[PDB]
């Protein structure tokens, strides 16, 4: 569909670091003792509205004193539990099929409201990345790759962080939803950039390419929760190096919505805003061939649909 | 529903110049005659899709040497007489009641599927303004205000220009569809805002105000044709005088995508591009009270809709 010509890569080879859930508890910071992860009740607002979307259009500044204008969405979740859901792209069992395929057209296989991109994927052959499970079926067992984790558990829990392979396998209270990023923007309402740093690139990895995807501005996608336990969904639209938000500016502007956890999603092309069915933001891949913007063909799929 | 409170508004009082149609054709330039508009047999592609939708992202350049991104759409219409149709707000009777609605709510009585705002109206009394014919039925005649126009006759011919009370209200081959806007922005393939700026202000309006209208940068709506007899729906995001075009840019812009004709709707707050009911753009105006943006309760819309 598109030429897929805004590409913002983490890893320049093997995606996610190699080093084991032990080593990310090591290396944590002691302020947060042995575990790794966050948990939060969700709320369960049932006189409320499915969800709230908002459209901003903001004045961001950068260490250099560089002033810049943004704009996206950001999705307030009333019932994540009953709302949310992880889909695979086109429909159960795209992931098996290395299918890639436009966010549009997977939300409309479940009438979702608002629906983002969601994880990371290989571009060459469309091979799914990360831990997925979507709606109680386990779809991919990354192996215990410490990458930032969102999931719901069946009781509501929220979970942000890093999760042992263990932690997903679980059958005590079993995640019903699951989806992986890159990087934990958000920790406890503070940035935790550099420890997803340390955590989620290696020695054997270039640090340098890494943080070049954390510094550089592009699209971006984030999800998270508020202090009352609402899932929150940011999207900013731009493209590598020209618009757009770094990682540093996602966890400031978030920081200041009152985001206590969150991690970074797909971005640059991928970076996808679709309302109700329709596509309602300006995506950064060129057509083919034309100087048209297309959307881009992507892996998972975040959903909020009806209760 | 919104502020209001991004204003874009050509005239400080009352609405349209003063002089009359025979005025503005003594003073058109020689090169087109006596004739002060022009014609195309509208396109029937009725083995092609309704309409292609296309999403720019742009860098512009103005007379500063200043450069900017902007970010819209340009719609083509391959069957403009059986698919397009002037609407009132919030459908029939609208204009007499003096209603103000969101584009999307009026989008969804036709099932439309690009809806665009349409004329100006008065932001205080809600007052629809200029000629209007909405599906056959004549809803307004602004007693030959000088404005630039579009409309759609029965047999299919797209007019473009300056229009007489009589033109409008020919029995011959009649109107079907007819919008008003301010300022002609291509005739005949070539820029024509010096004229436009000469006929459609007149020293009974702040010319000064006007002045500024056509040469500040904010949101800006356009409809017009291509040589193939196709509609061209042109849309861009902006905020007066911080994002956006001027009319000097949307006309180049249009220009270079082989537009022959167009007039310049409605911008500012009230530009508003819905696709499929769904809003699909950054509208300009700040919610009430909140600082985010919301879409702007307006007049009579453009709706694209099945054939
Ligand atoms: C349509 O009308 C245009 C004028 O309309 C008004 O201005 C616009 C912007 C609105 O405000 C509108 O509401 C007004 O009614 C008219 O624009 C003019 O077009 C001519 C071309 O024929 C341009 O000529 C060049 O002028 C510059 C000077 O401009 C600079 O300096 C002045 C200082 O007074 C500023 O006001 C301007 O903003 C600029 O900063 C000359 O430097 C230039 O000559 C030099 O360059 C050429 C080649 O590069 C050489 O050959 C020369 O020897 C010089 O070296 C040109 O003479 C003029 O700038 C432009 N005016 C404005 C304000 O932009 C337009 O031409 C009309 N269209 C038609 C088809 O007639
Ligand atoms: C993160 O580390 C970088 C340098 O490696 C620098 O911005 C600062 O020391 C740290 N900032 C934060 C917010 O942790
Ligand atoms: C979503 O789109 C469908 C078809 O385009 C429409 O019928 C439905 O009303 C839309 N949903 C909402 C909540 O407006
Ligand atoms: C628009 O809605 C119609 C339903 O009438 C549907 O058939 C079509 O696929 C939709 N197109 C887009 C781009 O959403």
């Amino acid at each position: 569909h598109s030429s897929d010509d805004d590409l913002l890569l983490p890893y320049t080879k093997s995606h996610g670091p190699s080093h084991s859930h032990r080593y990310v508890r090591d290396c944590q910071p002691v302020a947060h003792g042995t575990v790794t992860h966050e948990t939060q009740a969700a709320s369960k607002h049932s006189n409320s509205p499915v969800l709230e979307s908002n459209i901003f259009i903001s004045d961001i500044t950068d260490d250099s004193g560089t002033h810049r204008w943004v704009s996206g969405h950001i999705t307030e979740v009333h019932d994540p539990l009953r709302s949310v859901s992880v889909l695979e792209p086109g429909g159960p069992g795209g992931c098996a099929h290395n299918h890639r395929e436009l966010v549009e057209v997977t939300a409309k296989t479940r009438k979702c409201l608002v629906a983002q991109n969601g994880g990371y994927f290989d571009t060459h052959t469309g091979q799914c990345l990360g831990n997925i499970i979507s709606d109680g079926k386990l779809v991919r067992n990354s192996g215990g790759i410490q990458n930032a984790q969102f999931g719901i558990r069946k009781d509501g829990t929220l979970v942000f962080g890093y999760l042992s392979e263990d932690d997903i396998l679980d059958q005590e209270n079993p995640f019903v939803q699951l989806i992986s990023g890159v990087v934990w923007l958000l920790r406890k309402g503070e940035i935790y950039i550099n420890e997803s740093i340390q955590a989620e690139c290696d020695k054997t990895q270039e640090t340098g390419n890494f943080r070049h995807f954390v510094d550089v501005i592009s699209a971006r996608t984030a999800v998270g929760h508020d202090k009352e336990g609402k899932l929150i969904l940011f999207h900013v639209d731009g493209q590598t190096d020209v618009r757009g938000m770094n990682l540093w500016q996602v966890a400031k502007f978030l920081k200041d919505q009152n985001v206590m956890n969150a991690i970074n999603l797909d971005g640059g092309g991928s970076a996808t805003y679709v309302l109700n069915g329709s596509l309602a933001s300006y995506p950064s891949d060129h057509c083919n061939p034309s100087k048209w913007r297309c959307p881009r063909a992507i892996s998972t799929v975040l959903c909020i649909h009806e209760r």
